[PDB]
């Protein structure tokens, strides 16, 4: 017998003790080795309710990533609550590794295995595990990178689709690569991201059709963000320790619904911290070619309000709440107390 419960989780990883990469260093001191032969019990005739939007596992992972960034990514200058902190800001080795979240004795993790599970409601095909799958703490906005893919159809996730103030998580079932490079050999902060237009437009059209199913067959329109901070209006992410801000106007341009799409990007030293603190300034980019090839596995969308009396619904790429990023991977898990 069991019941829904919150408890202090621990983590597991395959981090290397000799590696200087900061995720490896953090996990070496904060996690245990993974289980090579993890047990999983599939529960027969069991119906369990899940709520990805109210899941303490998300808050706990958030706390890990914050602590990781606090120890690994201290800026030269920090601006918090009127205070000004000036510390050393050396260049680091940065590349996220998978992190497993696990329950202690007396508790287990219930895993929903329903193929098109949207994150809320009952789940039929439920299994029991001690640890989640390996989740890379990839911090980004607009586009979810290097995540897990949906098994069957593209999944739309929201705490309340009718509420346009609630973020929409689109879970892709097909990866689309994004190739971002700050070239080595005039503007050291100038960069770009290349994406195959054929793949992207094909996928975005599939997302369009899926959104129609959730919005009574209304016409789905994509538009670039209207306003706000650069972290939201642009696709922001971290590559090799460097913060990249990319213009995704070409990606959300309804007309193409075939060549290579080259997004204009820039490496920013001054950033609005995703931790919710204030602003921070980092050192200028390292020398040489800075390159990251990522899979786009999900999209964060915000729907416009005031469209009830029209046949259109307008969606714009958004984000900013990094907890939504962890939700996109933790949606199928919940902790129960074994009694
Ligand atoms: C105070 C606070 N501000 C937050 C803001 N979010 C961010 O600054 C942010 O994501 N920055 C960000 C994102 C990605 C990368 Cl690689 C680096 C920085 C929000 C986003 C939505 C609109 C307003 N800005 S998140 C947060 C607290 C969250 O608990
Ligand atoms: C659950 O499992 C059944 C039988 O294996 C399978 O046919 C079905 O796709 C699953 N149902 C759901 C709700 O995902
Ligand atoms: C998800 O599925 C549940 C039923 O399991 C349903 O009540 C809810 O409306 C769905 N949410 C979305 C985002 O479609
Ligand atoms: C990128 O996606 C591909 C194809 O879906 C997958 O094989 C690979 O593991 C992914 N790479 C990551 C997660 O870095
Ligand atoms: C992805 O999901 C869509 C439905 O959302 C489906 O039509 C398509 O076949 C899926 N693609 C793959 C490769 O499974
Ligand atoms: C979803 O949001 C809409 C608009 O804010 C609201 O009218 C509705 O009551 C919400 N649904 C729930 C279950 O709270
Ligand atoms: C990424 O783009 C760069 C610059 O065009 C190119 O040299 C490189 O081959 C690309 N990488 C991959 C794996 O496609
Ligand atoms: C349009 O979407 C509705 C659901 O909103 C669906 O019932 C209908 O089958 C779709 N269009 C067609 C093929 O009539
Ligand atoms: C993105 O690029 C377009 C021009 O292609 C420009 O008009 C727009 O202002 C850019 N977006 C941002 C947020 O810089
Ligand atoms: C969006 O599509 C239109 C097609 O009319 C094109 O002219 C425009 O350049 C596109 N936006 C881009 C690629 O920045
Ligand atoms: C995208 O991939 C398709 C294969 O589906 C290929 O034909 C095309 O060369 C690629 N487009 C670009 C310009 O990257
Ligand atoms: C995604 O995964 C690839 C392969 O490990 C990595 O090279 C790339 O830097 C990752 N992207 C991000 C944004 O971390």
């Amino acid at each position: 017998v069991w019941k829904d419960a919150d408890t202090t989780l621990f983590c597991a990883s395959d981090a290397k003790a000799h590696e200087t990469e900061v995720h490896n260093v953090w996990a070496t001191h904060a996690c245990v080795p993974t289980d090579p032969n993890p047990q999983e019990i599939h529960l027969e005739n069991v119906t369990e309710n899940f709520n990805m939007w109210k899941n303490n596992m998300v808050e706990q992972m958030q706390e890990d990533v914050i602590s990781l960034w606090d120890q690994s990514l201290q800026p030269c200058v920090k601006l918090t609550g009127g205070s000004v902190i000036k510390q050393a800001c050396p260049k680091i080795s940065f590349d996220p590794i998978p992190i497993h979240y696990c329950t202690p004795a007396g508790y287990v993790i219930l895993k929903c295995n329903d193929k098109n599970f949207n994150g809320t409601g009952p789940c039929k095909n439920v299994s029991s595990v001690q640890c989640t799958h390996g989740i890379k703490p990839v911090v980004s906005t607009q586009l979810l990178l290097n995540g897990s893919l949906a098994e069957e159809e593209i999944i739309i996730r929201s705490e309340n689709l009718t509420n346009n103030a609630k973020t929409i998580i689109v879970h892709l079932n097909k990866s689309v690569e994004i190739n971002c490079t700050r070239p080595s050999n005039g503007d050291i902060r100038k960069a770009y991201c290349e994406i195959n237009g054929t793949k992207w437009n094909k996928v975005l059209k599939q997302v369009t059709e899926k959104l129609k199913e959730h919005f009574n067959n209304k016409t789905i329109i994509f538009q670039p963000p209207s306003g706000g901070d650069l972290e939201i209006t642009m696709h922001s992410f971290n590559c090799r320790g460097e913060f990249f801000y990319c213009n995704t106007t070409q990606l959300f341009n309804n007309t193409c619904i075939n060549g290579t799409i080259t997004l204009p990007c820039k490496i920013k030293q001054i950033i609005n911290m995703w931790q919710g603190t204030g602003q921070a300034m980092y050192a200028p980019p390292i020398d040489g070619k800075i390159n990251c090839v990522s899979n786009i596995t999900g999209i964060l969308l915000t729907r416009d309000g005031g469209a009830n009396n029209t046949s259109n619904e307008t969606f714009r790429p958004g984000g900013g709440n990094i907890k939504d990023n962890w939700r996109s991977e933790l949606y199928k898990y919940k902790v129960v107390q074994i009694e």
